[PDB]
């Protein structure tokens, strides 16, 4: 997928936390929001690289799904042949088929959501570990809506906003502010409900997706330049795949190939500050950042157990090995704070 | 124009309020709603078939523009702004012109919205008397001029118009987008909850992703809509740029209805929209006769018992008045396409 180019330096964070016995840096949740079918799931997807998400017309995400990437070592090793899935509903149950995952996502749903439209905010937890993914939490939700329909009762579109609110209140969560291109910029639920939690911008970015749909004299160049709505973190086009493509089982390969072609063909002054990879390479650098951010806590707390297992030395091998440990983990640290991603 | 059907119509219940000697009913706005950029002014101009508002993308409509069609009397086309007084303007590029100028005047050159109403006549032979309202389309986030409430401010200055129970509301949703979305049928559910006045229009079915439709929209089975779930497709922006004029949208627009709707052809498009609030009209149109009926029965006796045996006025219009019952009846019995 897109997104590996950390992997390095959360092995790096891993064998310190390791020593230090706690995951002490937690990266930010990133979380899509916006309307119903302004294509927040095939984002969010795009970041796996993998198609796993139920995706489709109409109301399609029903119950918020987190989804934990959790990076696999070599020892805990096992392409399809090195990933796999696990469902806290289907307790140990392990899924190889990511084809399967999507229709469990479905299955679980309809149990809890019913089958005729309805919303329920209970989470579905689902894990998918891989050598190849960094240790990151993706968040798909229910999208914003207007009137009700199926089983949904008469304050959905409340209880849908309340609903995403909770997740992107959380100040540790990295908000995908989506907004199709067919529609006006200004009209972005996804822009003003982020602005509630993140008035000064710090962690919300905007993606604009279905540019390939945009009426026939018309583009995003202003939307794209931020001469519409300014958003300081950046404002990103995508091109997904269209549901003939869903329905003719295009690959991803073809996906972002043809997203590459379509960005080169109708805004090439802007196409290398575009598209999914561009996207990905924000969001690492804005990962890193905090990354950054949080290595005086993990040096202090290095600290903390240096002098603790040098004092009891003044389990006499456990303080040795301890402390050369804690020697190894120090240098780790500046080797992480003085890492530039290409 | 696609709205000429309701011309005998009124010429008929107008000679009946002239022999009555009353004031004759305004019929009902048509108020069109909906998101900002979701086609609104296209649908409302294509009920007059001339192109004299303006249309784009960003915001375009930054004023209220009440747009009274009035029909003339034997006894072609013009416009006449209020705030203009007397100047009358027969070219119709023009009049859109003047409609940006008078927009740019109050609402100023950096996407700013005013509550102030333009207000337009279009003076026609093939026109009926009827008001057409177009309004800014509601919004999320401001923009230039705008201020942090401007969402509650366009909100609010629609709920203006449409709280008005003498109104039709032209519900107008993008095809483009999911029908659940639908901001102006959200807000149409909120002034008339039964949907007695609530008309929905689909624009955009054209822009409409590959391997998707509107089929199950257009049959109800989304969003129930009882007076009607309209489909049209109206021009592009490379179309109005390249200034492809009514006749060439109208046939295109029946042709892709043909084409992707076969099925449902016969109950959408421009033609079957204006036939369809003409409907609505004849519906109110039928609802003050009986008022009408009753003040020429009191005229009548008024008339009848004033007798001796002046005295041939009185026996004329006695039979003016039983001409007005009569076309009563005919106007009940009017069938219009
Ligand atoms: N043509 C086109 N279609 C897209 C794009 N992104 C999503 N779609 C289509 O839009 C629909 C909604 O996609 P989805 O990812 O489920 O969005 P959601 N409902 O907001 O979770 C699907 O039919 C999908 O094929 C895009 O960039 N271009
Ligand atoms: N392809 C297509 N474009 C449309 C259609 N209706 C409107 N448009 C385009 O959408 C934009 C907005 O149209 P307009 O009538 O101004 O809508 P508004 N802003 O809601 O008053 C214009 O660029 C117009 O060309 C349609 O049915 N099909
Ligand atoms: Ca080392
Ligand atoms: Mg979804
Ligand atoms: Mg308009």
């Amino acid at each position: 997928g897109p997104m590996e180019a950390l992997i390095p330096v959360i092995n790096k964070l891993q064998d310190v936390f390791n020593t230090v016995g706690a995951d002490i840096i937690q990266l930010p949740q990133i979380v899509v929001v916006g309307t119903q079918s302004s294509g927040k799931s095939s984002v969010l997807e795009s970041l796996v690289g993998r198609d796993l998400l139920p995706r489709g017309t109409g109301i399609v995400t029903r119950r918020p799904l987190i989804l934990q990437l959790v990076h696999v070592s070599q020892e805990d090793k096992r392409v399809e042949a090195e990933e796999w899935g696990k469902f806290l509903h289907t307790k140990n149950k392990l899924y190889t088929d990511f084809d399967e995952i999507r229709q469990e996502i479905e299955n679980e749903t309809e149990r809890i959501s019913g089958n005729n439209k309805g919303v329920s905010p209970e989470p579905i937890h689902l894990k998918i570990f891989s050598p190849n993914v960094v240790n990151l939490t993706l968040v798909d939700l229910p999208g914003m809506t207007k009137v009700p329909v199926g089983d949904q009762p008469k304050d959905i579109e409340l209880q849908i906003r309340e609903l995403i609110l909770r997740f992107i209140s959380n100040p540790n969560s990295i908000i995908l502010a989506v907004t199709a291109a067919n529609t006006d910029m200004a009209t972005s639920e996804a822009l003003k409900i982020s602005r509630e939690v993140d008035p000064d911008g710090r962690r919300t970015l905007a993606v604009i997706t279905k540019l390939d749909l945009m009426d026939a004299g018309t583009d995003a160049m202003d939307v794209l330049m931020g001469r519409v709505i300014p958003v300081k973190l950046g404002i990103i086009g995508v091109v997904n795949r269209s549901q003939l493509d869903i329905n003719n089982k295009k690959s991803v390969t073809d996906s972002i190939r043809d997203e590459y072609a379509f960005l080169q063909k109708k805004y090439p002054s802007l196409a290398n500050r575009n598209g999914t990879k561009y996207l990905a390479r924000t969001l690492n650098r804005l990962l890193m950042h905090h990354i950054r951010d949080c290595l005086p806590e993990l040096k202090t707390r290095i600290n903390v157990l240096a002098a603790q297992y040098q004092s009891l030395l003044n389990r006499r091998k456990e303080a040795a090995d301890m402390l050369k440990a804690l020697q190894g983990a120090s240098q780790i640290i500046a080797e992480i704070r003085e890492t530039h991603l290409w």
